[PDB]
């Protein structure tokens, strides 16, 4: 299991603009698109994204490189990131994981919120971790994935998504 496969799993594949679990227009491998409630300005976004008139599709090829630009970009987030960067280090290869799944949900502004969670995991006090992490909005909107990601911090193993 991986990053990729990982993250594949939790944001589905669609390759026709959608709306997020939150209303926001979205395509391919969880690529948000826009905020903004016109469908135009999504559609204008995608064009400008992929490099061509796309009339809101895209094909597999298209999704899957804006998937590897989107990892990327996490990653590197996390990296320059003075709160997130600590962590990260401190962290094991699944949790590490587990990390950037929620900078690609939620962005690096929403999880350096998680303070309190985040020197949880640099002391490397999981069940605690879990618990915390649990009292959230991110929790009570998408309590399946955030169970996925919750189990993962805190047995740094795949099973949650074996
Ligand atoms: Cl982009
Ligand atoms: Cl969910």
């Amino acid at each position: 299991m991986n990053i990729f496969e990982m993250l594949r799993i939790d944001e589905g594949l669609r390759l026709k603009i959608y709306k997020d679990t939150e209303g926001y227009y979205t395509i391919g491998i969880g690529h948000l698109l826009t905020k903004s409630p016109s469908l135009n300005a999504a559609k204008s976004e995608l064009d400008k994204a992929i490099g061509r008139n796309t009339n809101g599709v895209i094909t597999k090829d298209e999704a899957e490189k804006l998937f590897n630009q989107d990892v990327d970009a996490a990653v590197r987030g996390i990296l320059r990131n003075a709160k997130l960067k600590p962590v990260y280090d401190s962290l094991d290869a699944v949790r590490r994981a587990a990390l950037i799944n929620m900078v690609f949900q939620m962005g690096e502004t929403g999880v350096a919120g998680f303070t309190n969670s985040l020197r949880m995991a640099q002391q490397k006090r999981w069940d605690e971790m879990a618990v915390n992490l649990a009292k959230s909005r991110w929790y009570n909107q998408t309590p399946n994935r955030a169970k996925r990601i919750i189990t993962t911090f805190r047995t740094g193993t795949w099973d949650a998504y074996k």
